[PDB]
């Protein structure tokens, strides 16, 4: 009774239907970035809160125009000037400094000549205004860039150090955000040994989870380490129960082809009790990987039971885990960024629509990257930042060619 | 005596120039996200490190072409099998078993057909093989993926999950990398409060240090808050020193304009006695960022002093710092990615080359994706992942349109 063998266009929009939003919590501010707000969010101030020169130099009266001015005092940064500015009169004034009483244009330091200053050279006395100052020139009103009762940032929006800094600006401080899901990783198989392990024979070393783990900590979400879990049910249960219990997200691998001691998919039917929205998908790699929701007092629990091929793992994780965790946390469209690309190399296309880890790399002036397939020097070190989306074959295309553009999924920074 | 004005490309690579390289540490491989490998990594052993099976199946001699077969067993997973197959015999397989003694092809089950099980079926007791197996198929041979003595990953490799995957396969769970660099921030001016305090006359809240800081923790390295130092040589100097002791790179941000009570950039030569290489950028915004060095005990520390406009202090972190502490942290090519889009709008230039933070998007099937400055709903409430890098004005380019194509660097994920 193998599984259907489901699109690759259903799984994916399966998983995205089927997988919940998390609930919301308030957080403080600084530990905002990748969180998506849950609240509008008002200032409660205006910026600037004071009328602000926008320039070094003199508030001036427009009205006095051009000529010779006592300086009366300088408006220091930080602080509310005392003096009134009469006519015949300014005040020396710094960026962001606030525009005293009286004044009602800045003159900016290039448009005057100093004509005298104190004897120790420190304070300045009087200045030549050489223009006619338009009234209101070189100062922002007050709220001019914010005001206050506006709303800066909206529900939805997905933050980074830019929005950090509006919070900063606006003196909220602490903000309701969704939940980051927290994601349980375990390996199965009786064949696997830690990374820690010498080699025993008939044995290899356990790579998945490491790579699982690090993929789900590269995009920023807690992780749960479940260790190596034997091909048995009751030891596959129980695991997986622990998962369930500390977790939002259980990711396995392994345990999921057809044929003898891959017992994962029973477990989860039959014991666990979890619904499998679908067990094998038509790609390649990935034939095996299996996606179910368990709901729980009114709590869904996602479980990802992916291809132990290492290379099946990491793939589909990135094709079908990261999407989801995107969607628990918040993001309102959960879906990766595709770009276009040119094929380095010649590639011969599947029945399957196929996936392979790539690097994309901008060449000088051309406009668009290049995608070489991992597997020059130079080339051989990169990280994979991108996976290769091969459409399937048809009875027309059969093979794609070096140079013609194809969609790959990003999967690391550019 | 201003600093003269250096251009935008000069400013650039005199920063990478004389930015060190930090030196290096051993870590376990589980914390090596991000990381640059300082050594050469091997294998200590093969992989597979026995003869392993591709398939489900049955091991046979190809020797006995098709027809009908005792099984005599099953190799499992994790298991060194105990018999030999002799002619007229198989030994039932899956996938990543060992393969026994005696047989030198694998048949998959798809090319059999089973003759008899045991009574309560749950053993397979004869099998029909179908196909005249090729000696060697469906058989990983020792060390077919990996060679005990293969250099596997070359020192100067920046590290993703696939590497720490790597890592995990062949048991080098510590590793030489170059060190992160630790970020101090600090804010000047007496105009600033804590984004925790309610306003006061004449104040307003600091938001670039939230803002540097997190833009440098989004790129994983790790920082050290120095708050809010006053207007005055004294407090400078000592948050300087603070900082020296205790970072390897200090930002600042503003006290840097020309003017009055605009003290860091005499505090940095005099009191600090540190090498400032350039004090004004021709590029806008950004006229008055400065970068220094001072070394010490033969250890050379990086200052970069920000202009204090909260636009201004996030382009030049981005421009500027972020590549500096990515050539610290030893990536060996520490330029920022800079891709081509279409501009969403028209943009005048200037004399100056000119950045501005904004949204990359791409539209259904175009190959570019397009460029909108930051400042639709759900467009304005995207975090910037790009600048925009725009030239220079000349007398024949004085504007810029709608749908041409730009720079942007990338500084968010895509
Ligand atoms: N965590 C893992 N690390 C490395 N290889 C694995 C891991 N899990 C499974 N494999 C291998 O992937 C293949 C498929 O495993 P399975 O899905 O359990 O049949 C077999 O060759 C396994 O030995
Ligand atoms: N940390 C900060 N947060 C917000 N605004 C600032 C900050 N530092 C400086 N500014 C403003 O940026 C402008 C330039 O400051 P400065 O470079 O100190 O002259 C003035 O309007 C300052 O008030
Ligand atoms: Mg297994
Ligand atoms: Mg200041």
């Amino acid at each position: 009774s193998p599984f259907p063998l489901t699109s690759m266009d259903k799984a994916f929009i399966t998983v995205l239907e089927m997988t919940p939003v998390l609930g919301t919590e308030i957080i403080n501010y600084r530990d905002g970035m990748g969180r998506v707000l849950a609240q509008d969010v008002y200032a409660k101030d205006n910026l600037p809160p004071f009328p602000a020169s926008v320039k070094d130099g003199y508030a001036v009266r427009a009205a006095d125009g051009p000529g010779d001015r006592f300086i009366i005092g300088e408006s220091q940064a930080g602080e509310q000037p005392t003096q009134t500015v009469m006519p015949g009169q300014v005040m020396r004034v710094t960026t962001g400094a606030p525009i005293p009483c009286g004044a009602d244009a800045v003159v900016q330091v290039e448009d005057t000549e100093l004509i005298r200053e104190s004897d120790d050279g420190t304070e300045e006395l009087e200045v030549r205004i050489l223009v006619q100052a338009r009234p209101g020139q070189d100062i922002r009103p007050i709220g001019h860039d914010i005001k206050r009762g506006e709303c800066v940032l909206a529900k939805g929006t997905h933050m980074g150090p830019s929005e950090i800094g509006l919070l900063a600006t606006v003196g909220v401080t602490e903000v309701e955000v969704n939940k980051f899901p927290v994601v349980a990783v375990m390996s199965t198989g009786n064949e696997l040994l830690n990374p820690e392990d010498d080699l025993l024979p008939g044995k290899i070393r356990d790579s998945n989870r490491s790579t699982l783990l690090a993929t789900i900590q590269e995009h920023g979400y807690p992780t749960i380490n479940l260790g190596i879990v034997g091909d048995n049910p009751d030891d596959l249960l129980n695991a997986l129960n622990e998962g369930i219990s500390r977790a939002d997200v259980i990711i396995t691998s392994g345990g999921v082809s057809m044929g003898e001691k891959d017992y994962l998919k029973q477990v989860l039917d039959i014991d666990l009790h979890a619904q499998i929205h679908f067990g094998r998908v038509f790609m390649k790699p990935g034939l095996p990987t299996t996606f179910a929701t368990l709901d729980i007092d009114g709590v869904r629990k996602i479980i990802f039971a992916l291809p132990g091929n290492p290379v099946s793992a990491v793939v589909t994780c990135n094709l079908f885990v990261v999407p989801a965790l995107r969607k628990m946390q918040g993001i309102l469209d959960p879906r990766p960024t595709i770009i276009k690309a040119r094929l380095s190399c010649d590639v011969k296309l599947d029945p399957r629509p196929e996936y392979h880890r790539c690097i994309l790399t901008w060449h000088h002036q051309e406009p668009l990257p290049w995608a070489q397939s991992t597997g020059s020097r130079l080339m051989s070190m990169r990280s994979a930042n991108g996976l290769l989306m091969l459409p399937p074959k048809t009875e027309q295309y059969v093979e794609l060619h070096k140079g013609e553009v194809v969609d790959v999924m990003v999967i690391g920074r550019l």
